[PDB]
């Protein structure tokens, strides 16, 4: 289960997030881990479509090739903090699991700027017990993480070394069909 109330950026820029670009996970922390994939990759990209502000999401798992990706709608509950009902995509943004209550995630921002970033995440599916991630966003895959974003790891109680990168983890990404499903 989760457990922290993260608090979005002071001043999050929400057009400069969400601009349709993509954002590559360098770096993440589960507050709740089980034996688990310490290697993972994910990416998302962020964007407003028609007036309504989107994720589409891209996992790779490097060991076992299991892919997928989402689309959700994000609904705002203060700026910079968000709740998300995903449905279940092919690349080309095909369904394949729909939207249903229950499935759903958190989303808060607590620190952007153009090239980085520092999310929270909470993930509710199913019957599934899972607990607060935290996510370092780059816009350049595999970027190392600069002082910006690492001060925000810190100035949210939180230890970077415990940290588990996804920099050496042969991780490919999506990231055209990122942009591409923001309107799915
Ligand atoms: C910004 C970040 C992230 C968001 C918003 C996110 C969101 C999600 C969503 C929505 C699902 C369910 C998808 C579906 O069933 O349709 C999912 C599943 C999963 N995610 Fe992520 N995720 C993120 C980062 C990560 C990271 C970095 C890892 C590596 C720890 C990770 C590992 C997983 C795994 C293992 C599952 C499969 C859950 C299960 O079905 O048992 N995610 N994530």
């Amino acid at each position: 289960a989760c457990t922290k109330n993260a608090i979005a950026q002071t001043g999050f820029n929400k057009d400069k997030y969400f601009n349709g670009d993509v954002w590559y996970v360098t770096d993440y922390l589960d507050l709740e881990p089980d034996d688990v994939p310490k290697r993972y990759c994910a990416a998302l990209a962020a964007g407003t479509a028609s007036g309504k502000l989107k994720e589409a999401l891209y996992h790779y798992d490097p060991k076992t090739q299991d892919t997928f990706y989402d689309v959700s709608e994000l609904q705002v509950e203060s700026l910079g903090k968000y709740t998300a009902n995903f449905k279940k995509v092919d690349k080309n943004g095909n369904v394949k699991v729909a939207v249903t209550a229950g499935n759903y995630y958190t989303f808060t921002v607590m620190y952007a700027d153009d090239s980085s970033a520092l999310i929270h995440t909470c993930l509710h599916k199913g019957n599934k017990d899972l607990g607060d991630l935290y996510a370092v966003l780059n816009r350049n895959k595999d970027a190392a993480a600069g002082d910006k974003v690492k001060s925000a790891v810190s100035a949210a109680t939180l230890e970077f070394s415990k940290f588990i990168s996804t920099k050496e983890n042969n991780c490919a990404y999506d990231n055209d069909s990122l942009k591409s499903l923001l309107t799915k």
